[PDB]
């Protein structure tokens, strides 16, 4: 059965709900974007209509191969009325087509649900600067203030150097990066733009790539290995067995891999700069981790909220531990005391 901080009072309306079968009373299910924790049961059997971005229609379309009749896509900065209600979707800053979702109850309620974001101080140009805010269902994933990371620019010129001075030093290496999902698209599109190639993968993800609407794609992308050197494979495959198995592959164009494995925040973090990070390394094989995160920062969350200065806070992240929930409450209430509201 579906939770609580899943539901929306006084609508018809839940957020990131499939995984429950039919909702008691829900009219319209919002997807706020094409991660698996959030879609978790979705497929072409589902008969509900489902409110999201466009591009995370056409996954749903594609990926998915849910019928046309039951998706509803949404433009951004727009007023809608959906089921006698307003709403409007905003850019979650997170992957690919994630929103979050402001809705204006009958009853003169406003409660924002951010999905999955990483703030930034550009929301506090939005639509959200007109008008008070009564709850908010806020992404909690790094609600902690030893939760550091750098900006997803500082880390992408360290990828960028890192790759172009590989690959001068020898024209011979091949540059390897790791994804499981959608999101973090410019780890891999800015190292091959440095190198003067195309990014090759298998089949399954250039047809998710081609979902995404990004700007001149077909002359980014390829499934024709042989002719790049920046390759993508899956994360569990970037390892030293994973990638002297996929060398083997390449028909002796390549005597090196570089590879690198985008994560979130790690314990690393708590010690080494962005520009003192070291790759492990056996023989002719390189592996680096890059901190590039699609979450706040404790600092960009804590900043966000003492600006919009909600009346009420739900976490959706962290939220099953009596320890977490604890933790998180105190947080909220100095970021409230120190402010003032
Ligand atoms: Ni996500």
């Amino acid at each position: 059965t579906c939770p609580f901080y899943k539901k929306i009072p006084g609508t018809g309306f839940t957020v990131d709900a499939f995984q429950y079968g039919v909702v008691e009373g829900c009219t319209a299910y919002f997807l706020t974007h094409f991660h698996s924790d959030h879609y978790a049961g979705l497929s072409k059997h589902f008969t509900f209509p489902v409110y999201c971005s466009e591009i995370t229609g056409n996954l749903l379309k594609n990926k998915l191969h849910v019928q046309e009749q039951y998706i509803h896509p949404l433009p951004l900065d727009t007023e809608c009325i959906v089921n006698g209600v307003k709403v409007v979707l905003l850019d979650a800053n997170h992957c690919p087509g994630a929103v979050m979702i402001l809705f204006y109850l009958p009853n003169g309620t406003v409660i924002l649900h951010t999905g999955d974001f990483r703030a930034d101080p550009s929301m506090e140009r939005s639509l959200l600067a007109d008008q008070k805010v009564h709850m908010l269902y806020l992404d909690t994933t790094y609600c902690s203030p030893e939760y550091t990371f750098p900006s997803q620019q500082e880390v992408i010129r360290f990828a960028i150097n890192t790759a172009f001075e590989a690959v001068t030093l020898n024209p011979h290496a091949l540059v390897v990066c790791g994804t499981y999902s959608i999101g973090k698209e410019k780890v891999f599109l800015a190292i091959a733009d440095v190198l003067g190639s195309k990014v090759g993968m298998s089949q399954e993800k250039y047809k998710t790539l081609q979902c995404l609407n990004i700007p001149e794609i077909n002359s980014l992308i390829t499934t024709d290995m042989c002719s790049s050197l920046v390759h993508l494979l899956p994360m569990m495959q970037i390892n030293f067995k994973g990638l002297q198995s996929h060398l083997k592959k390449c028909g002796g164009k390549y005597n090196q891999i570089l590879a690198f494995r985008p994560t979130g925040w790690t314990h690393s973090n708590k010690f080494t700069r962005i520009a003192d990070v070291i790759p492990q390394t056996k023989g002719n094989i390189s592996i680096y981790g890059i901190p590039y995160s699609e979450h706040s920062s404790y600092l960009e969350m804590k900043r966000f909220v003492q600006w919009l200065k909600p009346q009420k806070i739900i976490p959706t992240v962290n939220v099953g531990t009596w320890k977490s929930r604890s933790t998180m409450e105190k947080y909220f209430r100095e970021w409230k005391l120190e402010a003032g509201y």
